[PDB]
């Protein structure tokens, strides 16, 4: 039982303590869970329960009942349940705007003062209030001003009584919403705590707990069959045994996790946790490794996709570019084969830009270079990675794709940009780069830097809400990697980072849920 271990990766899928009794019993409790979500209850009951389905992991079940028993509820003119309760209000809010269904912010207008545009003091002892404002508040786009003051509002008023919270459970809530809120979140990650924390809840509904244990199970027993075969992979390219790139075949399917964890797309989650190990491989290779002699050969022979001249690099360098090489024709050839589509094109043009944009970060340390915030992040936004794993996902999961529909995604739209853009600076806070550039280009202090950027983050957040309002070319599960790459993002740069990350590997990967 270590996370770093090959020797028990590559065993992890040959038992597994997940049994078809497991697997029945996990039926029956779904319908009960289904009946639950469609059935009668009060409203805001309701909402609470399909915020707690939601949190448990579960959304993936359940979508379907979950949107058609808001939509029941969104189209009420009965309103007194919620009217003038901020609790309710706020919730109703975001479950609607998470589900599609469209909330003013003018719902939180009642709670200003009508001169001051403050919320008003009253608010601030009503804890769970408080709680339900702040996460909605991170549902808001540009320019609705009330939801960026109940932000401000709700943070400082949640962090004043943190310490005066009685109950247990809601401390540790709160203390959680804190250092992150539940819309930036992953899902995985965020269920397999929120489990613990449920069955401590006094609203628990023990059918709901039970059939949240087990699907997370049966679900981590699909997650430890992949691990198995990535880790017999990636020990099978020798990338290994580098100097550099130590643990990034688990980093790397950890994030993936966090894009996607659900069991029916398990064969796009190993190949984009595939790319995502050779990203930071070959990221080590341009920034610490190779000559610039070396990594301009390796971005020309990815440029032509050429691999004549590749015996002219060292061993440590050729076997990453070759497993990139064939590990990107791989996966086109897979899109060909399943989804009836050679998106070999598509893996080789996204390789290049990526090791294009390297080769221009590497250019400007040798040379001294200062960008600007916005020219760096143009570029960074690409080193990152990320349109290199989104554009992979969409090619390995849109229906009908052409030609036009690759050339679209790949030329990056604003939904697509503004996922990158957030995965970048994500990184960059989480510590040449977003900060220091800005602090160039400005003479900013540090602090007041670091604020800028964060600003950013709230404002790319608030362009990603809304393009989810609006129509759109994309479908799921393409809208959902969108999106999740940044809750990826944000968990893993929270800002011991090992026993920490090791802990969240063993919980969420390698220990099942005790079962009584
Ligand atoms: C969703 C998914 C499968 C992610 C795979 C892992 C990937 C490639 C994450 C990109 C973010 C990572 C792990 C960055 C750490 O690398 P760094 O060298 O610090 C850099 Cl931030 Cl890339 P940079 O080289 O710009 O300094
Ligand atoms: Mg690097
Ligand atoms: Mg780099």
């Amino acid at each position: 039982a270590n996370l770093w271990d090959y020797d028990f990766l590559q065993s992890l899928g040959r038992h597994s303590s997940v049994t078809e009794e497991h697997v029945g019993l996990a039926e029956k409790l779904k319908g009960e869970v289904k009946s639950l979500i469609t059935g009668p209850m009060e409203p805001l009951a309701k909402l609470e329960f399909i915020d707690s389905v939601r949190r448990l992991g579960l959304k993936y079940q359940f979508e379907t009942e979950m949107k058609e028993a808001l939509a029941n509820i969104s189209k009420d003119g009965y309103d007194s349940w919620w009217v003038d309760n901020l609790r309710a209000t706020a919730l109703r809010f975001r479950l609607l705007r998470e589900n599609g269904i469209f909330v003013p912010q003018d719902v939180f207008e009642r709670f200003q003062n009508k001169e001051t545009g403050k919320f008003k003091n009253e608010l601030c002892e009503d804890v769970k209030g408080l709680l339900n404002l702040y996460e909605a508040s991170f549902l808001g786009w540009e320019g609705e001003d009330i939801l960026d003051e109940a932000r401000t509002f709700s943070t400082a008023q949640l962090k004043n009584v943190e310490g005066k919270i009685s109950s247990p459970n809601l401390a540790k809530i709160v203390h959680h919403a804190l250092d992150l809120p539940l819309h930036w979140r992953a899902i995985r990650y965020e269920a397999r705590w929120f489990i613990d924390i449920y069955e401590d809840e006094e609203d628990m509904n023990p059918t709901l707990l039970k059939y949240a244990k087990l699907d997370f199970n049966i679900v981590q027993s699909f997650h430890q069959a992949e691990i198995g075969r990535l880790a017999r992979w990636w020990v099978g390219t020798g990338l290994d045994k580098l100097p550099f790139a130590r643990n990034g075949l688990i980093q790397s399917y950890m994030y993936a996790i966090g894009m996607l964890f659900e069991p029916h797309l398990g064969e796009v989650r190993e190949m984009e946790a595939k790319v995502g190990a050779l990203i930071t491989t070959i990221d080590d290779v341009y920034d610490v490794y190779g000559t610039m002699e070396e990594l301009e050969l390796f971005t020309d022979i990815t440029e032509r996709w050429d691999i004549n001249r590749v015996d002219q690099l060292p061993r440590n360098i050729r076997m990453p570019l070759l497993t990139m090489f064939n590990t990107s024709n791989d996966i086109g050839y897979w899109a060909l084969k399943e989804r009836g589509f050679n998106g070999i094109p598509y893996t080789a043009k996204v390789w290049a830009d990526q090791l294009k944009s390297y080769t221009k970060e590497a250019k400007w340390f040798h040379e001294g270079h200062k960008p600007t915030l916005e020219e760096y992040l143009e570029n960074a936004l690409v080193s990152i990675g990320f349109p290199n794993l989104l554009v992979t996902s969409y090619l390995l999961t849109v229906d009908n794709p052409t030609k036009e529909k690759l050339d679209y995604v790949d030329s990056l739209p604003l939904f697509v940009r503004a996922s990158c853009i957030l995965c970048r600076i994500i990184n960059d806070l989480g510590t040449l780069k977003s900060i220091q550039c800005y602090m160039n280009e400005t003479g900013a202090s540090q602090e007041v830097a670091r604020e800028h950027i964060e600003g950013l983050v709230r404002m790319w957040w608030k362009r990603l809400n809304k393009c989810l309002f609006e129509p759109s070319p994309f479908t799921e599960p393409f809208l959902s990697f969108t999106i999740n790459v940044v809750r990826g993002s944000h968990f893993f740069y929270q800002y011991n980072a090992e026993s920490w990350t090791k802990n969240q590997g063993m919980s969420v990967l390698i220990h099942p849920i005790t079962l009584d």
